[PDB]
């Protein structure tokens, strides 16, 4: 069975990501005698040059590690709203949504100080020696995807005639950039040179780390961003706003560690982030799977997911966010989910049905209640196109899985004396008081962010994800099922197969991205999905969009096989650019 790629087997480390560049500048470490983690942090940062479309230093990161012996664990970079973001401030700038572009859908910064965090407590790399790959792309060039030209040129009358410090950045002598030519950011380049030169006498190894987190923190870098974020800034909603982003708010903030989200399903244990993030949808998906499925990659499989899918993103809308406590324990309970799986009829809903975790009746937005009626960036640089990612397994065993996001060039004018521009994740949030996910103080707006590690009998097996906002974590979920449920090959996991086969997503669901609506009933399945299996499902009621051939997903996959060593990586070839390296 032919696929675009091999799943790569080996014995030294593997690297998947989405972008070529990133993977063996990742994998360069792990040649250097690097770990895993310090090889995530070098990839991280070339991603920032090479998909600044997707992400920026400025954005965020949730992180899942699982080192070689210990504790699966999550490391949260995903910053908060400021001390002055309350709804009742952006209800006085006369808005109902938080605006797609500008400061004030900015967050706190928090992928910076994460990638620090992860340095430090367990890399064995220096700042300098696990950034150089970012560095010289930066100042020297990289040859880009045609997508990161075509996103400037949507935002150029933005650009040109407004945000012009971007323009200064990637309209230079109004030239966007193309393929087959050197794409330069010398200011990035300087801006992390300065990190560097400053923080090099700092003492030891994690001292100089430690010195680079308050320099992001409190020093030239904070200084220009709070700058940044009180300049009146033209947004989405054809107002000029100004950002409530603060010295304080910034120095305040730190990446923390938490437990994952796990849940147990036929053999395994997948591991994500807590609900301030999207990722405990997937492990509400397992759980509403009956234990006996119907054949893989039939109407009737897909049909189960579809439903299933919709029944557990009404939840996460529902109940998840980070200004109010998340019944989680419940939402994966048997007993919740024997009750819910019965809502999964022969014909497609065309509704949001929550259901009540310990009987609390569910709350959404009005929004939500009116958006539920039953292109990838606007000039606007309003998007829906969300995240890179990344994993890593090395030698030792030790694995990561992240998907940075954030801090893209399409919604927020580019910090002058930096290179790069603040991010747009309160987006996400609601307008309204009383809410799991009302835009608060203090508190992470509810991220589409998820990566994914799995493990097979209570052990590390799998360091996987994709990007692409509330798709994330539906691509994921086909993924892993896949993966679990295909034939092994060459005596090891399908990870290319389960990446080459055909993939589907619906939208019936208020979506998280500015402007936040949605599409009740649809369905959207790759051209080369069984066209029997279309359908099916219009006649059980989907309303089904027949995307192309190569569109859907855009996956990453790492693992190690515990009983011989062997350690394997896939990568998606869709969009040729996503790419797995290792030996």
């Amino acid at each position: 069975m032919f696929t675009t790629r091999p799943t790569l087997q080996g014995t030294f480390g593997m690297v998947s990501s989405t972008h070529w560049l990133a993977s063996q500048s990742a994998m360069a470490v792990l040649e250097d005698g690097g770990n895993a983690y310090d090889a995530a942090v070098a990839g991280a940062f070339v991603l920032h040059v090479v998909e600044p479309h997707l992400n920026g230093p400025a954005g965020e990161v949730p992180i899942l590690l699982a080192p070689a012996g210990g504790e699966v664990r999550v490391l949260c970079g995903q910053g908060v709203a400021p001390a002055g973001a309350t709804v009742a401030h952006y209800k006085g700038l006369g808005l109902d949504l938080v605006p797609g572009t500008g400061p004030l859908a900015a967050a706190v910064p928090g992928a910076f100080d994460a990638w620090m965090l992860l340095l430090r407590d367990h890399g064995t790399k220096p700042l300098a020696d696990v950034l150089k790959y970012a560095v010289g792309y930066a100042e020297h060039g990289h040859a880009p995807v045609e997508n990161v030209g075509v996103t400037v040129e949507t935002v150029r009358e933005l650009f040109e005639t407004e945000w012009t410090t971007s323009a200064d950045v990637y309209l230079p002598g109004g030239k966007a950039p193309r393929p087959g030519e050197l794409l330069r950011n010398p200011t990035l380049a300087a801006t992390w040179k300065r990190l560097l030169a400053e923080v090099a006498g700092a003492g030891d190894r994690e001292a100089q780390i430690e010195a680079a987190r308050e320099v992001w923190r409190t020093g030239f870098i904070a200084e220009a961003l709070v700058r940044q974020a009180r300049r009146p800034t033209m947004d989405t909603s054809g107002e000029r706003h100004t950002g409530t982003l603060t010295a304080a708010d910034l120095a305040g903030w730190s990446a923390t560690y938490e437990a994952p989200a796990t849940y147990d399903w036929n053999g395994w244990t997948v591991c994500k982030a807590g609900p301030w993030s999207q990722g405990p949808v997937l492990l509400q998906q397992l759980a509403l799977l009956p234990p006996e499925l119907p054949e893989y990659g039939s109407a009737d499989y897909v049909h189960l997911l579809v439903e299933g899918c919709k029944l557990a993103m009404a939840d996460r809308e529902a109940w998840y966010g980070d200004a109010a406590e998340v019944p989680l324990d419940e939402l994966l309970s048997a007993e919740y989910n024997a009750g819910r799986r019965e809502l999964v009829g022969d014909k497609a809903s065309h509704e949001l049905r929550p259901g009540s975790p310990g009987g609390r009746t569910a709350r959404l937005s009005a929004h939500a209640d009116l958006v539920a009626t039953g292109p990838d960036v606007a000039a606007d640089g309003s998007t829906r196109g969300d995240a890179c990612h990344l994993d890593v397994v090395d030698r030792w065993g030790n694995m990561v899985a992240a998907t940075p996001s954030g801090g893209w060039l399409q919604s927020n004018p580019v910090v002058p004396e930096l290179g790069f521009p603040l991010g747009t994740r309160l987006q996400m949030t609601w307008l309204e008081e009383g809410l799991p996910n009302s835009l608060t103080p203090g508190r992470r707006p509810r991220t589409t962010l998820t990566p994914s590690i799995a493990l097979r009998d209570g052990i590390p097996v799998m360091a996987f994800g994709t990007p692409g906002g509330d798709q994330q974590d539906q691509w994921q979920l086909h993924f892993f099922l896949a993966v679990a449920l295909r034939a092994r090959v060459r005596g090891g996991l399908d990870l290319q197969g389960a990446i080459d086969a055909p993939n589907w997503h619906n939208d019936s669901f208020p979506g998280s991205f500015y402007p936040r609506g949605m599409r009740p009933g649809s369905v959207t399945v790759e051209a080369r999905m069984d066209p029997g299996i279309a359908a099916e499902l219009r006649r059980r009621g989907h309303e089904v969009t027949v995307g192309p051939p190569w569109s859907e997903g855009r996956l990453c996959a790492v693992a190690r096989d515990p009983r011989t060593g062997i350690l394997s990586a896939a990568a998606n070839p869709r969009g040729m650019q996503g790419y797995a390296v290792g030996r």
